[PDB]
Order: C-alpha cells, then structure tokens, then sequence
DNA sequence: TTTT
DNA sequence: TTTT
DNA sequence: TTTT
DNA sequence: TTTT
C-alpha cells in the first residue's frame, strides 16, 4: 500500500538523481532559507518596500519611468553597492550614453567595471549571454531596451514596416538566458521609456515598450516618476524622485517611497532615514524644531545631516534598528 | 477534471501563478502528490508558504531547457506517482534548436 | 478545458492596496457549458477570498 | 564654401543621408533643423488631413537606435531642432511642450 | 497640436 | 508609438 | 509576435 | 508546423 507507494517513488527519484544528479530534489535543510539573499540599494525606503531589504538574487528586475527621471543614475547607486559588496559587474547601454566623470562623482569605481558599446542589438544579447554563463559577473546592468534595434531593421531602409519584430527575440533571449540567471543568482535590471499607445483613454494611458513577455517574466518591477526637484536659494541642485512598486513577487506592490537624489553626490540618505525616524517615533521632534534624545541637533534638513554625517557610527546604530524593526 | 489537459491564459501579471498554488493545496488536502516544474524559473517558497501550501511536501524544478523539462514531465507522469502536474510560463519554453542557434535566427514554427 | 483570466481592477483597503479583483471567464469545457464566468477576489498572502464569494 | 548642403525632399531621404555620413566617419559635425518639419513618406502619400497620429515618433526613434552607435564611434556633433507645442491637458506642470515624439529626449545627452 |  |  |  |  502506502510502502509499496513510498518505494516506487523512491524508485523514480534515485533514476532522476542518477541521470541528471541533485537537481531532482531540493535540500530538505539547506534548500531553506530563512532570508533571501539580496542587494540594498542605499535607500532604506525602497528596501523595505522590497519587502526583503534588497534587490533579489538571480530574478529579473525592471524600471520604466518618464525620460530624464534620473532612472539611469538610479542604477549607479546599485553598482556602487555591489562593488562594495565586491561583486563582480558590468555595464552595458544601448543608447551609448555614459559619463564616466558622472559615474565618479556618484563614488561607483568605474576601473573595476566592464563597459560595452554594442553597435548591435543581437551583439548586446550574445555578449550578455555569454557572461551570464561566466557565472563570474555577479551583477549586470542594461540600459534603454527600447533603444535596442533588431538588424533586420538595421539591414531595412528608413520607414520600413518591421512592426512586432524585436518583440519576439527579447522573448527569446530571456527565455534562453532565465535558467542561467537563476544559476549564478546574478542581478539583471532592465530599462524602459514610455510610449502612450492608441485607443488607451480607458485604463492606464502610459504604456511600457519592450514587448510584453518583459513584465511577465520579470519578478519585481518598479514605477519611477519625477514628481518635483529641490532649490536651494536660486539655483537648482538635486530632484525629488519618486518610485512607486507596480510589481512583486516577494513583497506587497503598491510600497510607494518618497526620496531626494542629490546631484553628484547621489541618493539623499540623511533626509530619508531623518523622516522615517521621526514618523516611527525614534527621533523626536517638538513640532518644527528638530531634535534628537531631547538635544537641539538643528533646525532643518541640512544641519541635521551635517550633524549626522561627521558621526557615521552614530547613522549606523541608528539605520540597524529601522530594518530589524521593519523589515525583519 | 481528472486526466484531462487544462490550460489558461491572460494578460501578464495576472495572478495565474499565484491561482495555481490553490489548486496545489487542495492536492495536499487530498494527500495527493504533486510537482511543480516552472520554465520561466521564477518561485517565492516564502510567498507560496503564507498561501498555506506545504512546500515541503512538493518537488521543485529548474529545468535549464524546455526539452529537458519535457522527459522529465513525461517520465514523472508514467511515474504514476505523481497526482497533479504543474508547468507554468509554456512560452517561455525554447527548443534546444533556438538555444543552439544565434540571437535573431529564424526558427519560426 | 481552457480558462481565461483578466485583470479588472483591484481592492483598495483605505491608502493602501492589498488584494487584486480576478475575473475569470470559461472559455472552452467538454463536460460544462462554456462562458460560465465567475467574480472573485484575490488577496495577497493570505490568497482566494472565499468569504466574499460564498456571501 | 567648406559645407555640404542638402535639400532632402522627404524625410526618409533626409534620415538616408545623415546615416550614411556618419558611417562615412569623414564629417565632424552634423546638423539637421527643423525636426518637426519632417514628415513620413507616408503622409506624403496620404492625402490632406489624413489620421497618421504616432507615425513620426516610432521612425524617429528608430533612427536614432540605428545612429547612435555610430555617433559615438566617429565622436561627431549631431543637434536637433525642435518647437514648442502646448498639448491637451497641460494645465498642470510646463504648458510647452516639445515636438519629434519623446524617446529624443531620452537619447539626447 | 491650441483658442477665442 | 502620440497630437494639435 | 505589437506600435507609435 | 506559425510569429511577433
Ligand atoms: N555629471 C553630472 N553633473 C551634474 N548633474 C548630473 C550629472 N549627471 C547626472 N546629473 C543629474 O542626475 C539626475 C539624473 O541624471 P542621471 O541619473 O545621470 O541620468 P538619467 O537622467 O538617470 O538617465 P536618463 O534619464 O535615462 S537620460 C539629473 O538631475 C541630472 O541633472
Ligand atoms: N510574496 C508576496 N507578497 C505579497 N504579495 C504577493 C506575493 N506574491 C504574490 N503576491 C501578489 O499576488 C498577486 C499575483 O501574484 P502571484 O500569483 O504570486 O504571481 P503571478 O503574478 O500570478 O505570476 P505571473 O502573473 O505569471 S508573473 C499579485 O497581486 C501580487 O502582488
């Protein structure tokens, strides 16, 4: 009966195991994580929208937004990240648009770093492919898909109709490289302007291009939106950016976050960690007048930051409880 | 219905991932015993847990090519110890023939 | 048999968002008559809404 | 005297020349005006007031993924020129808005 | 892609 | 893939 | 297998 | 034996 039930499956499993080893079977305790490995981003805010306090390993990502959201220098904090990891990662644009001195000033190590200049679409695919495989690259990054062209279109003239065309190969490249990405757990992030298609007015207008299978095989996608910028006296110096969840796996959609981008120097962390303890009830504040374990730190968001950033030991105590509190 | 091919389909996102674990609990309900292949390999064990289904009580796959996916189906499904048989994201199965070949060939059909 | 399914729209629980509005529309069957769609919510984690549907 | 005209009568042809240029890696700066002054072949072979919306921006966009690589191979000089239109809607935000569809902006470093 |  |  |  |  049920032994004779156990066996046979008993049976199957070691002919699976011999042909093809332990893939058959996950590892009844080491298969069992309690955490997922991951990658913060710098921003506490978009981690634990996450939900797990870290870009997922291994899963593809992807970010749409307007044009000029910053989306681009949005990757380079995650790079910056990774390399303080010590991960192994390269860049590869499409538009071919890149400012290594940008980059510089955003603290990202641009000698230890791969770059690309794919003249081709299908060139960017082989290439990525072929590194994923490496296994040795741990996070790779690929800006503008829309600007990915097939050379079929290349090859056609001007104004040739080649109308559903790059869809199906992204399909199947992502079809082909999937499996490998969840071999190596690397980080793959895609990136998509937004083109308004016709007969939208019901429904959401903004639309995202690169097909549709993208969304579908991507396990976490985020909405970028440019909301409004930050000046200081005259001058425009950095732009408020907000990112809304559309799309996961792992976590609740919808954990909208609000953060500033600083031009140059990058993700604005003081302000958002500041905002989060004061509306969590860890750094109190008698009404405007900020403060903190009842001492005048200052008045407003830049003395507050130049008063956290000379101590980053005391920044540090004060990040770890907000992700074991909120996260965990 | 028992032995009999189900399909669906629908726009992106759509929560058909997340509405087959239901039937995969009910099976564990039943005691009976099933897998779950996904071609696309992409599966929260942690998600699929707060939906109530005994991950534990289930056998993963990761198969690397559609083909690869397609003997182990077949050779689990004549297992006959296998119950209920889940494969999911059937577009994003390749023929070995398209992974052999460059990016943009034509293997239509 | 073969089921389709679309997305509507989604329930909002205050602010937040917390679940998703599944409808599914029979498309083809060989032991029932087809077109037999059916409403239900899908809410995240916790999974079908069988409350609602059976109120 | 040192400059190459051109009179392109369709769009198409226009969007011809300047790719071939840049290839030819010999021209150093390159300058096209009036962007919202190019019109699809299509449109041409349309009559009057013929719905066309949407048809500029996907070849547009198209060309540039085509010539970007290129211009960044030779380093040569590429503007583009462009008016202002006020869309439906845009009460909230800058009223003015650009022409030559939108990835533009998005290429344009 | 304004309009009085 | 917008458009005035 | 969409696309502006 | 379709495919976007
Ligand atoms: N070298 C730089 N010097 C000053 N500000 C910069 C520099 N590079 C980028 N920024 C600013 O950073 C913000 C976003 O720019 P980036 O992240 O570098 O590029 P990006 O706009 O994200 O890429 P796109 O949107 O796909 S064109 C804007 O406010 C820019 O003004
Ligand atoms: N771990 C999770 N935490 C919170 N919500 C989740 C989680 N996993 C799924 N959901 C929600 O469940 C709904 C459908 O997701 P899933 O069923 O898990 O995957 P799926 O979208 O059905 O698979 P697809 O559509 O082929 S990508 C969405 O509303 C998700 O936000």
């Amino acid at each position: 009966g049920d032994e004779n039930k156990k066996r046979a499956l008993a049976a199957a499993l070691g002919q699976i195991e011999r042909q093809f080893g332990k893939g058959a079977v996950m590892r009844m305790g080491d298969h069992e994580r309690q955490a997922i490995p991951a990658i913060s981003t710098g921003s506490l805010g978009l981690d634990i929208a996450l939900g797990i306090g870290g870009l997922p390993k291994g899963r593809i990502v992807e970010i749409y937004g307007p044009e000029s959201s910053g989306k681009t220098t949005l990757t380079l904090s995650v790079i910056a990240e990774a390399q303080k990891q010590g991960a192994t990662c390269a860049f590869v644009d499409a538009e071919h648009a890149l400012d290594p001195d940008y980059a510089g000033k955003l603290g990202v190590n641009v000698d230890d770093l791969l770059v690309s200049q794919p003249d081709t679409g299908e060139q960017a695919l082989e290439i990525t492919d072929m590194l994923v495989r490496s296994n040795a690259v741990d996070v790779i990054i690929v800006d503008s898909v829309a600007a990915l062209v097939p050379k079929a279109e290349i090859e056609g003239e001007m104004g040739d109709a080649h109308v559903g065309l790059q869809a199906r190969l992204m399909s199947q490249a992502l079809r082909k490289i999937t499996g490998n990405i969840k071999n190596a757990n690397c980080l793959v992030i895609f990136i998509n302007q937004i083109r308004m298609k016709i007969g939208v007015m019901f429904g959401n207008p903004e639309t995202t291009t690169g097909g549709n299978a993208l969304k579908f095989y991507a396990s976490v996608r985020l909405d970028i939106r440019r909301t409004g910028a930050v000046k200081e006296g005259d001058e425009v110096v950095g732009s408020e950016t907000r990112v809304k969840v559309v799309k996961n796996k792992v976590s609740p959609p919808f954990r909208q976050a609000e953060f500033q981008i600083l031009y140059g120097k990058g993700i604005y962390r003081t302000g958002e960690i500041i905002d989060l303890g004061v509306q969590l009830g860890l750094v109190e504040k008698s009404g405007a007048w900020y403060s903190y374990q009842g001492s005048k730190i200052g008045q407003g968001k830049a003395n507050a930051a130049k008063y956290l950033e000379d101590n980053p030991e005391i920044g540090s105590v004060l990040e770890k409880t907000i992700r074991d509190q909120l996260l965990a």
